[PDB]
């Protein structure tokens, strides 16, 4: 067996000469040449069976991109384990190869705004495909954006994805929350579990403005920091939006706070495009039913170049699974069962 980075790479005899590119706390991802198909793929190794928490992101995203076909959504073409559960210590997902990212891209590279006008488009268009599915991402930042050599987008990362649930939104005010800090609508910290599509638009904002300047918008160093971060922009909220928030203790904080004046986009990003600063407004919106849908985003005139609403498809059916409440060792057992479909037996 291959061996890389003082690990063991057990993906024989189908896949070999094997290349690191990055890795996660749970896992490992490889370039490999594919001796059937004649090309090299990634592979991601995953070691979740200890930690449930591990276990229940390797199983949502499986089960998620199983069902899922499209060309902005990094796709499973394989999955290599053991013939059994006993044996299986290991799982390896076989997915798109890509160059790079956008987090490694925005590092060093001035983005042109065809780029940006471009990007925007295929976060978006599979962003529609994934929303059409009743499935939210939930962890949408550049890290999770994978690229090819010609600028083709691929959307990666389903481990933190959930059934959209609007109807149990509802919760307290600093309520702990997963998804990565400096892309959280600033909901999450007032009143909101992130169980609604509107969560997934503010991290595509976050995202634009990201690409118009190199720097992320909002960097909060800790869980409250980040909300005056968006304050600090945003300016304070309207009578309207505080209407809308009906928790005292959520309501209230905003309502000690002096009131700030929002700054404009334009001061922000000077040599941004007028239309491309517009729909980051939108996208953008403190208030999550006043902020622009997915299908809306497309529509705007920032992207008409490529809007194309019956080139935008969606999925053949909505989403359905509940996780939660289940054992890594149960979890193990679906895992297994879910990945059976590519054993060679
Ligand atoms: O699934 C992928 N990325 C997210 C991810 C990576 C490692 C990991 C977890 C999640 C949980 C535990 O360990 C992924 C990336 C790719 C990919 N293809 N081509 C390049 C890359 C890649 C680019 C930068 C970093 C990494 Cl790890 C991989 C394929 N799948």
């Amino acid at each position: 067996p291959e061996m890389v980075r003082g690990q063991v790479f057990d993906v024989g005899p189908r896949y070999t000469n094997l290349s690191y590119i990055g890795e996660g706390a749970y896992g490992m991802v490889c370039s490999a040449y594919d001796n059937v198909n004649k090309v090299r793929v990634a592979i991601k190794k995953i070691s979740p069976f200890e930690h449930q928490t591990y276990c229940q992101r390797t199983l949502r995203e499986i089960k998620i991109l199983l069902r899922f076909r499209h060309e902005n959504i990094i796709g499973i073409n394989d999955i290599i384990r053991a013939p059994t559960i006993e044996q299986m210590k290991d799982v390896y997902i076989v997915q798109d190869l890509m160059e790079t990212d956008l987090y490694k891209l925005l590092k060093t590279q001035h983005l042109s705004n065809d780029h940006i006008c471009y990007f925007l488009y295929q976060i978006l268009r599979g962003l529609k495909y994934i929303h059409s599915a009743n499935v939210l991402h939930r962890d949408l930042k550049p890290s999770n954006l994978l690229l090819n050599t010609t600028c083709d987008l691929k959307i990666c990362d389903f481990g933190l994805a959930r059934v959209a649930d609007p109807d149990h939104d509802h919760t307290g005010f600093l309520t702990e929350y997963v998804a990565t800090r400096w892309y959280r609508a600033p909901e999450i910290m007032l009143n909101s579990k992130g169980y609604t599509k509107s969560i997934d638009i503010w991290s595509v904002g976050c995202i634009l403005a990201e690409m118009l300047s190199n720097r992320p918008i909002f960097p909060g160093k800790h869980y409250l920091d980040q909300l005056n971060h968006i304050l600090g922009i945003l300016g304070s909220p309207s009578q309207e939006d505080l209407n809308c928030i009906i928790n005292l203790k959520a309501r209230n904080y905003l309502l000690s706070l002096p009131h700030k004046n929002k700054v404009p986009w334009n001061r922000l990003f000077p040599n941004a495009d007028s239309k491309a600063l517009d729909l980051l407004d939108k996208m953008l919106t403190f208030n999550p039913h006043k902020r622009i849908e997915v299908e809306q985003a497309l529509a705007h005139p920032y992207l008409e170049q490529y809007y194309d609403p019956s080139d935008e498809p969606i999925a053949e059916a909505p989403f359905k699974f509940e996780l939660d409440d289940l054992p890594k060792e149960k979890l193990k057992e679906l895992i297994f069962e879910e990945t059976a479909r590519f054993q060679p037996g």
